């Protein structure tokens, strides 16, 4: 055979033509579940746009990026008009599935991320509005979301813990507590370039709560002054280990 084998990031296996064709080009086929599709490219590495038809008519168009990053899958009605299905992939990043109406509109979005923690959104409206859940390694955080953010959110006694994932995906922390005595309520600070929750009962440092570039979360106490971190910070597993940092 005159192709090569390329193993995109992704696992995504493409063949390509050692040589160009008279036009210069490279020629690319790909088998997606089955179906075959093909193209041509002015680069021989892998990268470029390979389409097919679904037996039901359903276009389908495979395109590579020029760096072998990013792998987007797409499935269209029979005209090519209107988008059915987005998969990409984002090399290192993600794999991100997304589902769409009959107007061409997300109704459903899946984030699988390389660490293996998922976001997953549903009953998404023309607002931008839907239900988000996180899914975390040994629990689940569920909440909202808006075209703004996502927030997550715990709930313990009078204590609301809301964790917010912005659309460029920085995550900030915000906690309420309904509590009016100085002796329990909870109160917390955010330091934004450590990621960490500071909670605070009756004006003394108790607890940082630090949610961690691999996403996950770490409780450490403060000594009874409140002026020092105690102990060592320990990874949370579950969700009632989340709770208990609340109460």
């Amino acid at each position: 055979k005159n192709s090569v084998s390329v193993d995109l990031p992704g696992s995504m296996k493409v063949l390509v033509s050692k040589s160009s064709n008279a036009d210069g080009k490279y020629d690319l086929i790909a088998t997606v579940d089955a179906l075959e599709l093909s193209g041509t490219s002015d680069k021989n590495n892998g990268s470029g746009v390979l389409e097919g038809v679904k037996a039901d008519a359903s276009k389908v168009k495979l395109t590579i990026s020029d760096d072998l990053g990013q792998t987007t899958l797409e499935v269209f009605k029979s005209d090519g008009s209107t988008l059915v299905y987005k998969y990409v992939y984002s090399k290192d990043k993600s794999y991100t599935w997304e589902y769409f109406n009959e107007k061409g509109e997300v109704s459903y979005k899946y984030i699988y991320r390389a660490d293996g923690t998922r976001l997953e959104y549903t009953g998404i409206k023309s607002d931008g509005s839907g239900k988000a859940k996180e899914v975390l390694k040994g629990y689940v955080l569920e909440g909202t979301l808006t075209a703004e953010k996502t927030t997550l959110v715990v709930k313990e006694g009078t204590v609301t813990l809301s964790k917010n994932i912005s659309k460029s995906g920085e995550v900030s922390v915000e906690l309420n507590d309904t509590d009016s005595s100085a002796a329990t309520k909870k109160t917390a600070a955010w330091n934004s370039g450590t990621s960490t929750l500071t909670i605070t009962v009756n004006s003394k440092k108790t607890k940082d709560l630090v949610f961690t570039s691999s996403n996950t979360i770490t409780v450490q106490q403060y000594d009874s002054n409140g002026t020092s971190l105690e102990g060592s910070a320990v990874e949370i597993t579950k969700l009632d280990e989340i709770k208990n940092a609340l109460k």
